[PDB]
């Protein structure tokens, strides 16, 4: 079937990046949320294990394009450091074709690049492909979390740069914003939903994810929110119950968590349990991204053809080293690779 | 979707094999046809390139379990023995985890194992997994081709052994018979269809494939056959136009071949072109095998548990080396692996 489009857009995310993927306006999902929104837990429940750096320190302030590539369970490698085959592995773009079978080394490597003009915030994303038979085909551009208070309600000046970086990605007209908000907070005044209404006043291209449903105060529930009566978003409202830090320190598996999540949703939200949960979240994002890329593909393949022409006339106006011409030349070479990938189905 | 059943049965096809998979009655598609039925071309049009041994000699007289495993185009290997990422590769069960990037070396291995008590025909199948982004998830156990004339109409007595090998596989109640017949032959007296009516009088579990549609005599066509007015099979009759030996020697690609096949079907069979062709063949067989495995799965995992019980009582009757007890022990060990693989979805 011809909805195998996610790997093609993955290749486009790699062929640009350095030359600038912003002007291409690639169809992708931008993950926005605060730092106590369980944002890292929503991603690790899709991966199926620990991955993201779980110690704060002074790091984890950099975009992370997470590319989950589904494989069959008969597709295995040799463990890094030469038998015993590895069911899952990973590849960083900056390390080229180096293999990563130990997920502790993968998690270490994510933190090794987030720390390396950047005054604490760097716009350059980290490209990481996770090959696994337990994930669906899905790509998520993960952005640094905001503070749960507005910018003026906290001292650190660097927070303005964080919202600048977020607006840089969600200003993409072809980006789908996945806003993550906790249930034990005032979801009508969420920092994730608030900043999404800036580039998308209606809920046209925004899907809301409500986390930590079991951490709400006694006597209330998210029934009014999970039924589409509170948050004005139009791509859907999905509630999940991810792993807590206590579960991770107790080495609870994602498999055990999604099972206990289904039980929590059947007891508390029986009439809504089939449209919520981590399993439903991954299935919806896969279909949502596939349908979105297909709709934006004819626009994208014209966008590449128009941009290369205008960059060519930009080189001639430059005349006959030169940093402006070197920038245009590299961009023209990236568009040549982009046109080849689109041409190959 | 939880149609991850083709890799599961692929693992079962490997976990048995040595101990005997006949009594397990695995859900699989058995390809039957004559020497000149274009059966080998129907297999290479699904693989997408040359694969099967193309020199006769006196060999290729063994079953071939061909397991096409789809991969994403970002899933590549190192070439056996230049950088050069490998989009496709292969692994033989007898060579364990050895990699095969040169497809000429893969063809060589098929003939190295098909030649190695057997008096010209060996029931031991050759297990070969082909990982490729240009194939669909599909498994086809290919059996040695018969003679175009009946057994009594040719001198070699080994043909009786050939018919026995086919009847051994298609007598499986859970096997789907893929009958391959040429269009320039009398399909009412086809050697492939007639042996299929022995184990399957109606076309309950038989799909007919008509090849070489462009090789029919002037003034005739397969319109009466592709409309279900001739061959009494019930899973469907699909006609294809595969590469000839002239096209293979001229290094024609399968992409160009299916290009000419679609054009031929628009000219000669305009009202039926939509339900025929190689693309339709792979798409139909992929759904056909997936649905068949899902229908046979609840009974299959009951069979494994019952067989293990009956093999246990068989050991007890044996009492207190011994080839009969060793056979029962191996079957209990293989069924132990089968039960674990089935338990994991």
């Amino acid at each position: 079937r011809m909805e195998a489009l996610i790997p093609v857009i993955n290749k486009l995310q790699d062929v640009f990046n350095t030359v600038g993927a912003d002007i291409i306006q690639l169809p992708q999902i931008v993950v926005v949320g605060t730092q106590s929104s369980g944002k890292s837990s929503v991603l690790e429940s899709l991966v199926g294990r620990d991955l993201l750096p779980r110690g704060t320190g002074i790091v984890t302030r950099r975009p992370l394009i997470l590319q989950l590539v589904h494989v069959s369970q008969e597709d295995k490698r040799k463990t890094t450091g030469e038998g015993v085959e590895a069911e899952e592995w990973g590849k960083f773009l900056h390390t080229k074709n180096k293999l990563y079978t130990d997920f502790d080394e993968i998690r270490q490597e994510i933190e090794n690049e987030t720390e390396r003009n950047n005054k604490g915030v760097s716009p350059e994303p980290i490209h990481l492909k996770i090959f696994s038979p337990n994930v669906v085909n899905l790509t998520l551009v993960d952005l640094p979390g905001m503070t749960k208070v507005p910018v003026g309600d906290q001292p650190k000046d660097i927070e303005l740069q964080i919202r600048e970086l977020i607006l840089r990605f969600i200003s993409n007209p072809n980006s789908i914003i996945l806003a993550v908000t906790a249930a034990n907070t005032d979801m009508a005044t969420s920092e994730a939903l608030k900043i999404s209404r800036e580039v998308d006043p209606d809920g046209r291209r925004t899907l809301a994810v409500i986390t930590k449903l079991d951490l709400m105060d006694a006597g209330t529930d998210a029934m009014d929110v999970l039924m589409g009566r509170v948050i004005p978003v139009k791509l859907g409202i999905i509630g999940v119950v991810n792993r807590s830090q206590l579960d991770i320190n107790n080495k609870k598996s994602v498999t055990d968590s999604i099972r206990d999540e289904y039980a929590f949703l059947q007891k508390k939200y029986p009439s809504l349990a089939n449209r919520n949960g981590t399993k439903y979240l991954a299935r919806t994002l896969n279909r949502l991204l596939m349908h979105h890329i297909r709709d934006c593909l004819p626009e994208l393949k014209t966008r590449i053809n128009v941009l290369a022409a205008q960059y060519q006339s930009l080189l001639n106006s430059y005349g006959e080293s030169g940093s402006g011409s070197k920038e245009a030349a590299d961009m023209l070479k990236a568009l040549q690779g982009a046109s080849q990938i689109i041409a190959e189905i």
